[PDB]
């Protein structure tokens, strides 16, 4: 079965990049979402956010108005009430924006991480009507503007990191330049990559904001770009690059990759890497930016 198949092929990427796991946990994923995972826009995630210790990751989205993940974790007891503003947070978000999908993340070794919402991309003002989101979102808005965040095409709420991103379609002229990614970097004191780093950034169609109820700034910023198989990965950047593009397991024998370029001051500067398991997720990130598939 395909349910067996995903499972197997999860275990054996925890084994092979060392990630610590739960038998348990994975268990408890499966026994809730298992299904939707045969089926859905389904993704392996290994990132390299540790000191010599990858960790790995499991997601999905699908194309449904309601936010199905939270309903199928509560009665499931993999999201309990948090006791914290998170608690109520996904909620309003699917009240105050019309989705057209929802997803969910977990980690293996934890349990469900993620929950997002995807909406059709609205302007960020949309999101500011949110009541429980982090200060710090409404106190960035001169930020957002001078950035060119200005279309909102994702949230999420990070029930484990006691976190939100907010997510930008980053079709502006100067998100083309590698002058831009200096400067809204350098704006938060975020370390600044090599000019080969900045070189594949400026084709980011999508940038990340991380907010926290803890500190009234920016936690880390992410820059997503998708690659259409494995040997247009970027392999020589880094090893987990290398090692996932590689070996990552998928139901087609080349699959594509979506990578996640993390920045921040604390540490938040890593790589994501996610393999498209089923081959709706990379067609599916250029079709939602109004990109060709290249
Ligand atoms: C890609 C967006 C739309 C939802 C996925 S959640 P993510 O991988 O961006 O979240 P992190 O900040 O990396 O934990």
């Amino acid at each position: 079965t395909i349910v067996n198949r995903i499972r197997t092929d999860v275990v054996n990427v925890a084994k092979s990049f060392g990630a610590e796991y739960s038998e348990a946990v994975i268990d408890q994923i499966f026994q809730g979402f298992g299904e939707k995972f045969t089926n859905t826009g389904f993704a392996i995630r290994v990132q390299n956010k540790r000191n010599q210790k990858v960790d790995c990751n499991i997601r999905y989205g699908e194309a449904k108005e309601n936010c199905l993940a939270w309903d199928i974790a509560r009665e499931s007891g993999l999201l309990s009430d948090q006791g914290h503003p998170v608690d109520t947070l996904i909620q309003e978000m699917f009240q105050a924006i019309p989705a057209i999908a929802y997803g969910a993340d977990f980690d293996i070794n934890y349990g469900l991480v993620k929950i997002w919402h995807l909406p059709k991309i609205v302007p960020v003002e949309e999101a500011f009507k949110i009541p429980s989101l982090p200060k710090s979102v409404n106190a960035h808005i001169d930020f957002f503007k001078k950035y060119h965040l200005d279309a909102l095409c994702a949230l999420t709420v990070d029930y484990r990191n006691k976190s939100t991103n907010l997510y930008f379609d980053a079709h502006h002229p100067e998100q083309r330049t590698t002058q831009f990614y200096k400067n809204i970097l350098q704006s938060q004191q975020f370390e600044v990559p090599s000019d080969e780093v900045l070189e594949i950034l400026v084709n980011c169609p999508e940038i990340a904001v991380t907010f926290n109820w803890s500190s009234p700034g920016i936690e880390r910023m992410c820059f997503y770009t998708a690659f259409v198989n494995r040997e247009t990965v970027p392999q020589h950047i880094n090893p987990v690059l290398k090692k996932f593009a590689q070996e990552a397991p998928a139901l087609l024998d080349n699959p594509g990759f979506l990578v996640g370029w993390s920045f921040g001051p604390k540490k938040g500067t890593y790589i994501k890497i996610d393999v498209d398991y089923h081959g709706l997720v990379v067609p599916s990130f250029f079709h939602m930016h109004n990109l060709p598939l290249p």
